[PDB]
């Protein structure tokens, strides 16, 4: 199918002053570049593999299909849940949501903060829709291990934890980071993928 | 392409006493068979899910690959690894090899057992060929994770160290089995596959 | 401070016909057993760690403290969770919550079922009980890793599918092991360790 | 015994233009710092846990000890693997085994290399000396998983290949850090080490 790297919605410098224009050109043009471009590469080789019947070869291309993979399908996601003309609180049957299955809306982003301050190592702090509950939940992956492929659940709002998410501009401050992402949240974006997952 | 279950190439009897027929015959045709079943299976849903560019398909499936992927390919080295004509010392450069990188054929078979035995869970020890030094290496396995496709080492004898290859017999005492084992060591099967590497 | 092996509730032969006798008494003879004085042996090494500052030393021993107080801690629930009068549906506020949480109990059976047959290797299925969302919530662990040390969930109901749980009597047939632990399942205890976290 | 941050043994600037002064000293005065006071948090809540038998402590505990004491350990060592009076090439009796054990120091340099710039996430390259061989011995670890702790192999030279590392002058170009530590890689250091493994 050859995965290609998506457009980023925005300008680099949109959602500044809360990640600055350097980081999300890197992020979007060189390191989900990469992710697509070595994607590309363990597919062809894994579709080498699949037709020899050479499982060794298709086990060795895992963890690079896995992080390539990962990295292609968390970051693609990621970009749509931030906007310049993000930020506040969601409305309607999410915010609904949020106070149901959180308590308040305040309590959700304590919780979400959490979970990603708590990432050791590289990895991501998630809300998904868990399907079979029907309820929201929130989960932390590492690396770039994804949300549906290893949970089952379903992504709605995810916050990259990676060093290079922050690092130019916050340094080792991710909590300073998590604080000012809240002021670029595509709610409208997280609304629609949580209204895809009701019926 | 479609992996096929070995036939096994002695009586189920053969190891008897010390692996005995019931094992055996559980072990080739009720566990050997569904890691085949299930790793064709498997794989087809990895055929569609790579035709349709479904990373998060493929990424849910590695588990199930890797599971009874390595399934397949651990058990059939496994049974060419044993044989009634088993038992003994290696002869010839295989030997020679074990001298020069453990000490002795009694220091190897020290390690090997201790890296079975230590297996906490589902597992194998390895003793397998590590091509880029050019000798011999002895590793551990979790559950089905298959040498080659994890480490790169070149496998030449794997003991299985899943309750399912010794309970029925030696119940939970797994040193009494790594005991029994080694009197039943194709070791003229070890040798080829060491050979091989050397080419 | 020194970990005991508790004594089995009942007859080593009171879950007959559901998990016969030789079973019960390997498993909590043998295989409790050498969890409890593993874990005391690996609790002595790591207060000598400790008291020396050798992090490396308390590094390498995790695996053994996890290995074996996770097997101390997964079965001393499990014999509390089964009983000879244990079978049928549990009553009251649990049955309430299972309800809720699980549509009916027929549908938690099947989701506990499900994700005990899924665990590859050895390990265990739960219900669990989450505190900061206040309801219940089905996991599967690997291994002997613990519930509450691994999730946060407070264990209410575990099964145990290591192989040495169930091969003797079912052989590589996990799913007939399944079908009949739920006529032993003992609600009374389950109920008691729910109430306990409501409080 | 309460851990403390070391001093480092040179200016935080002393590894330009290798490795720029922003880094080192974010390096240790951060990223180094807060292992050591998050670890004696840790063995602080891990002594409670032991003297209480809470093993359900002690293994929710262990994400952060390993975490914060790999950390620890492995940037202790890094400073010293470095020197303003680095790079070159080792003499003695460690060049002998470098030699020996990879061809030429120009093929252990690539080893080692590859070794780094494969890690898939946050992690380290590792030169190390393996006992029970005798023999030297290339290895990866994940996150802040220290060597020995982990693999039973003596520290002689790590190569930190966590973002925070390097990405504030090398951007996301890993393989640029790599070829640049070569010019200040203390090989007195790394000889002292090995010398150390030998009688
Ligand atoms: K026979
Ligand atoms: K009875
Ligand atoms: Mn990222
Ligand atoms: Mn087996
Ligand atoms: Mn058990
Ligand atoms: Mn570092």
């Amino acid at each position: 199918m050859k995965h290609s790297l998506p457009d980023l919605p925005y300008d680099y410098g949109a959602l500044e002053p809360h990640i600055n224009a350097q980081i999300m050109q890197l992020h979007h043009s060189k390191h989900h570049a990469a992710f697509v471009n070595n994607l590309n590469v363990t597919e062809e080789k894994y579709q080498e593999a699949l037709a020899k019947g050479d499982v060794t070869a298709q086990i060795a291309l895992q963890p690079a299909l896995k992080f390539n993979g990962g990295g292609h399908i968390n970051h693609s996601i990621f970009w749509t849940n931030l906007s310049p003309n993000g930020g506040g609180e969601p409305k309607g049957e999410l915010l609904e949501a949020i106070k149901r299955d959180f308590g308040s809306f305040d309590k959700f982003k304590e919780k979400l903060t959490a979970a990603s301050v708590g990432v050791q190592g590289s990895g991501w702090g998630w809300l998904g829709f868990n399907k079979e509950r029907g309820h929201l939940q929130i989960a932390a992956c590492p690396n770039q291990d994804p949300l549906q492929g290893t949970t089952g659940l379903i992504p709605l709002l995810g916050i990259d934890v990676w060093e290079h998410a922050y690092y130019l501009q916050y340094k080792n401050v991710r909590p300073d980071y998590l604080k000012a992402i809240w002021n670029v949240i595509n709610w409208e974006n997280v609304t629609e993928r949580y209204m895809a997952c009701k019926k």
